[PDB]
């Protein structure tokens, strides 16, 4: 791949029964200021209510699409339900060829960057009119930004200093 | 289920699991809403639990089949178990004769 083309699959506004805007951390900081990942979306708990989300988006571009996402581990029990709500939840992630279910794994876990709680992120690559498929409980890290493969060629990954 | 290898022959043996559309089909063509089939041999300690999703269609289907095999040695059993979804062997094959072959891609 020579050339990424980024954009907007699953806006940041149209979590309309979800908070999208205080899925933060002292771990990824931005100006002084607790930030995220920029490309996906934190969802937690709104009002007290993490109901069940249900998301499709068509790729209707030309190109194949990379589209990433996550789970979050929690700390324990009491950060689940503090976060999320219900104490047992999903993320299950659907395609033409792909059928995954992730469950959120609880321990006591060392502070990497002052934090017990983990981040596992997920990929796939979205061929042109296929859809994906996205419903959980919580821990689910959403997709904002996806990125269309514009250009394949001849490229390399080197290690340099 | 158990089948016991009588056979002098290695038996290949397939089986499969189905992964439901949604809840709804899942008690629709299974009754029981939590289901899983537990597979085991000499060697094999399996356990396979359905995973349900929203899923494009695929010749018309949103369902999923994810199949599995096994070589079953002479004189080993294989035992099934399980509350839904399962995709049971009826034929397996008998290893007759093994020797010099190859899988040739071409038109
Ligand atoms: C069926 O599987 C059992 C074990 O799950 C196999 O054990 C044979 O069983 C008898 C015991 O009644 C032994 O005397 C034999 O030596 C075993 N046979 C061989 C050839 O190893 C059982 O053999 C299998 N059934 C058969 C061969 O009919
Ligand atoms: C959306 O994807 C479906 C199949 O998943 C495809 O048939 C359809 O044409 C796509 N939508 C468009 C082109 O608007």
């Amino acid at each position: 791949i020579n050339h990424f083309e980024k954009i907007q699959i699953i806006p940041k506004s149209s979590w309309s029964s979800h908070e999208a805007s205080l899925g933060v951390s002292s771990a990824c900081p931005y100006q002084g200021k607790s930030s995220f990942f920029r490309n996906v979306v934190w969802l937690i708990k709104k009002n007290s209510t993490y109901p069940t989300i249900k998301r499709s988006y068509n790729n209707t571009n030309q190109e194949d699409l990379l589209v990433l996402w996550g789970i979050h581990h929690p700390k324990d029990a009491a950060e689940q339900t503090k976060l999320y709500q219900n104490p047992t939840t999903y993320i299950s992630v659907g395609t033409s060829t792909l059928n995954q279910r992730l469950v959120p794994r609880i321990a006591t876990r060392s502070k990497v960057n002052g934090q017990s709680g983990r981040m596992e992120f997920f990929w796939t690559i979205l061929k042109p009119n296929d859809a994906i498929n996205f419903e959980s409980n919580g821990n689910f890290i959403a997709p904002e930004y996806a990125y269309k493969i514009v250009k394949k060629g001849d490229s390399t990954i080197m290690k340099s200093e």
